[PDB]
């Protein structure tokens, strides 16, 4: 059944809970970002009020053909009334077009959803300054100590004088970066544009970015793998097996790889630094792991909340173990104590 954490309390609402059918007394869904554990559910048979962005309302349309007379994107940073109750969308940092959204709740309460995001301190200056947020639901992917990891800055900067020094060695090399939702466009759109070269990707992927509202992205993508020398594939294509069949599908225009994984964490962050980051060589292609994430570091996370000092915190990840759970609530209580809320 819908858990608890999807439904917004004194409202109708819930929250990216598209895959339990009909909730029951729910008169609008909101849907944070285009991700598939979130808009799991969702499909051109839909006959509910859909609320989101303009951007996933582009990708509801075009990739899963829910028919536009239930689409309701709303503007970001701008004070709408759904059902009867005032609702801001806010830039969540986290792919296109995500959102974290504000209920102002007739009774007084105001509550905030992240969604899925990547705490920032330029959030400190949004429309959230303005008033007192009584109850936070908190994208805790991250929420534990031993997640640091680089900002987004420093890993394009890797990833950029990484490719250019191996290309400019050899003209004959091929750059390959995995993929398997929407974010992270930043890694293969930096590349290419060092490069001088556009992306080129599958009919399905540029069909998807597309719908993205990115500026002047005729310019730096394409279907025609031939004149590109950046190639997206899915993630699953990106070990050796997979890496090697693509090779020989090029017809000998190039004779190395060098492929990027943007994964979320790995325990290489414990120890190693971003400077100091190696490979994965077998013959003429190696694979780099970089970790560039859209979501939180536990410091920004507590940070962003020692900021906002909600009276009531609901995790929404990691839920599903009692060991996480009362982790969780510990690093909490621990937030609140040393900031004084
Ligand atoms: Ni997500």
């Amino acid at each position: 059944t819908c858990p608890f954490y999807k439904k917004i309390p004194g409202t109708g609402f819930t929250v990216d809970a598209f895959q339990y059918g009909v909730v029951e007394g729910c008169t609008a869904y909101f849907l944070t970002h285009f991700h598939s554990d979130h808009y799991a559910g969702l499909s051109k048979h839909f006959t509910f009020p859909v609320y989101c962005s303009e951007i996933t309302g582009n990708l509801l349309k075009n990739k899963l053909h829910v028919q536009e007379q239930y689409i309701h994107p709303l503007p970001l940073d701008t004070e709408c009334i759904v059902n009867g109750v005032k609702v801001v969308l806010l830039d969540a940092n986290h792919c296109p077009g995500a959102v974290m959204i504000l209920f102002y709740l007739p009774n007084g309460t105001v509550i905030l959803h992240t969604g899925d995001f990547r705490a920032d301190p330029s959030m400190e200056r949004s429309l959230l300054a303005d008033q007192k947020v009584h109850m936070l639901y908190l994208d805790t992917t991250y929420c534990s100590p031993e997640y640091t990891f680089p900002s987004q800055q420093e890993v394009i900067r890797f990833a950029i004088n990484t490719a250019f020094e191996a290309v400019t060695l050899n003209p004959h090399a091929l750059v390959v970066c995995g993929t398997y939702s929407i974010g992270k466009e930043k890694v293969f759109l930096a590349i290419a544009d060092v490069l001088g070269s556009k992306v080129g990707m599958s009919q399905e992927k540029y069909k998807t970015l597309q719908c993205l509202n990115i500026p002047e992205i005729n310019s730096l993508i394409t279907t025609d793998m031939c004149s590109s020398l950046v190639h997206l594939l899915p993630m699953m294509q990106i070990n050796f097996k997979g890496l090697q069949s693509h090779l020989k599908k090029c017809g000998g225009k190039y004779n190395q790889i060098l492929a990027f994984r943007p994964t979320g964490w790995t325990h290489s962050n414990k120890f190693t630094r971003i400077a100091d980051v190696i490979p994965q060589t077998k013959g003429n292609i190696s694979i780099y792991g970089i970790p560039y994430s859209e979501h939180s570091s536990y410091l920004e996370m507590k940070r962003f909340v020692q900021w906002l000092k909600p009276q009531k915190i609901i995790p929404t990840v990691n839920v599903g173990t009692w060991k996480s759970r009362s982790t969780m609530e510990k690093y909490f209580r621990e937030w609140k104590l040393e900031a004084g809320y």
